[PDB]
């Protein structure tokens, strides 16, 4: 058996994170720092008399600056209040913000809070144009609509000229801050990454800064950046003592950049458990893929598939050698998942995934059969299969593992396609082929989402990657309405789906396949989340 040459790029990061030994000296310090700052800003936010503009801009500020999630009862319980009072009464500025900051946190605010900002015809007064604070965020806010928004269809067109127009003549950091917005917007990039360019690029720079939230923000950057070194290490050594590097040389050796989407997934110290088991499943089922996409045979494919359904350490004989190897990998991960959990009595869970799992590698299979026929299904048929292959349902299901108060009945909303889980996968998809289009229909690959796209409807290679855009787009909508209280179960399980999303939009920036090719996209991510601290 001949098997095809290997293309992929090797690991660009050595052995850099196998050892991190932290200094305790200066956690302890900083925790104890911290503890005081966290108490000064507890009281910014529960003092009284505050204008809303001025509550707002602190709420926003706190939350861009990373440290939001040490104060969530208390924003909440503001917000909560602003929504219930109804202030229609302000400049655009202040409107838009409030609309962004309570759509984001699920309270329903009427987009009507616009009307007064738009003509008789519908569209924003072009009078605005000149208002930059206003534009900046009229445009934040115009990625958080819903299919019930369509006032604001104008608003990301309107915001985006005139911010471009403005852009070359504003004074620093607002300019900078303009240029990075229109890049990527908040509501879609990942948090942490956000967050860093915010502390250091802008809140640093401002002539207005508050100092008490500013070292607050580095500080406490910093010191989660401790604890994500040690998960990183400790995954390192796990992925090293594999050893798939050498015994399985075919596949992508990207344990780092794994890592990066785990961290995207949540950042916050309680979900450690939780990254450190994603992060695991991430680089086991992309070794799955890279054997169904660049190596295995037709036949091997098969009673891969098969021993996978049944999932017993008796079947491993039935495999070829090198099979072996990954399969009794994936078989002992969720062993140890299962003794991970015996502690908290929640072992039972893993089926879940396991079961997820097993849905991934039949469609996986379906895809093989589909290339080797050389079958060209419609979109339909397409989409039925290949929705699972993003692994998207698999990897928002192993993300509640490690999450403490994930209940049975939290996984039974989920393993019935809730409409934000179906949205997220959707956007993975769309996007992922769009960006893999070229490269895919340079391998032979006939069934690829825009070529199905293409027959199907008879349509350009245009026109069909812009049906995939509008797709995206209905899908963002989807994930903003899913939301929305009451939610059917509790946002600390939707954030992870929606993070899902925002890796994605970032990972494939620009149409790229970042995750294949690290040295464009992810690597700068990695580098400042994870390399250098942020300087104090
Ligand atoms: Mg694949
Ligand atoms: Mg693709």
């Amino acid at each position: 058996i001949v098997r095809p040459v290997a293309d992929f790029s090797p690991s660009l990061w050595g052995d850099q994170f196998l050892s991190f030994s932290i200094k305790n000296q200066v956690a302890e310090k900083y925790a104890k720092e911290i503890e005081a700052l966290k108490e000064q800003t507890r009281n910014m936010l529960l003092a009284t008399g505050m204008k809303l503009a001025d509550t707002l801009n602190l709420i926003d500020t706190i939350e861009r600056l990373g440290i939001s999630y040490h104060f969530e009862k208390e924003i909440d319980d503001i917000l909560d209040q602003i929504y219930n009072q109804n202030s229609n009464c302000n400049d655009l500025c202040t409107s838009a913000l409030q609309f962004r900051l309570l759509r984001q946190h699920g309270f329903n605010i009427s987009p009507e809070i616009f009307s007064k900002f738009q003509d008789e015809n519908g569209k924003f007064k072009e009078s605005l144009a000149s208002d930059v604070l206003g534009l900046l965020n009229l445009y934040e806010a115009s990625h958080v609509r819903t299919h019930a928004d369509d006032i604001l269809e104008d608003a990301l067109a309107f915001s985006t000229i005139h911010l471009e127009s403005a852009a070359p003549h504003l004074k620093s950091p607002l300019r900078e801050q303009v240029t990075h917005a229109l890049e990527q917007c908040l509501h879609k990039g990942v948090p942490r990454v956000e967050t860093r360019f915010f502390i250091s690029s802008i809140y640093d720079k401002e002539q207005s800064k508050n100092n008490v939230l500013l070292r607050f923000a580095k500080l406490d950057f910093n010191l989660l950046q401790m604890l994500h070194k040690q998960e990183l290490a400790q995954v390192s050594r796990w992925w090293k003592d594999l050893d798939f590097v050498t015994t399985l040389p075919y596949a992508r050796d990207r344990v780092v950049e794994c890592y990066f989407w785990a961290l995207g997934v949540y950042f916050e110290p309680q979900y450690s458990q939780a990254r450190v088991m994603l992060v695991k499943t991430i680089s086991m089922i992309s070794i799955v893929d890279d054997t169904f996409d660049a190596y295995g045979t037709v036949k091997e494919l098969e009673a891969y598939t098969d021993a996978i359904q049944r999932w017993d350490i008796n079947e491993i004989d039935r495999l070829p050698d090198y099979m072996k190897i990954s399969y009794k990998a994936i078989l002992d991960l969720y062993k140890d998942y299962e003794k991970e959990l015996s502690s908290a009595g929640r072992s039972h869970i893993v089926c879940h995934a396991i079961e997820r799992m097993k849905e991934v590698v039949r469609n996986y299979n379906v895809e093989s059969t589909w290339f080797i026929e050389g079958y060209t299904p419609p979109v339909s048929e397409y989409l039925s299969n290949a929705l699972a292959t993003t692994t998207y349902y698999y990897l928002a299901t192993t993300s509640y593992l490690g999450m403490k108060s994930a209940t049975e009945q939290d996984f039974e909303w989920l393993s019935k396609n809730p409409k934000i889980l179906e949205a997220s996968v959707i956007i993975c998809r769309v996007i992922d082929d769009t960006a893999t289009y070229e490269v895919e229909k340079s391998r032979g690959q006939i069934a690829t989402g825009i070529e199905c796209c293409m027959r199907d409807y008879g349509i350009s290679t245009k026109e069909a990657m812009a049906k995939f855009q509008n797709m995206a787009e209905t899908a963002w909508k989807d994930i903003n309405e899913g939301l929305l209280r009451p939610t059917p179960v509790s946002t600390e399980f939707l954030t992870p789906i929606l993070n899902l999303a925002r890796i994605v939009e970032v990972t494939y920036i620009h149409n790229l396949d970042g995750y294949t090719h690290p040295e464009k996209v992810l690597k700068p991510h990695i580098i400042n989340l994870l390399v250098d601290s942020i300087k104090i």
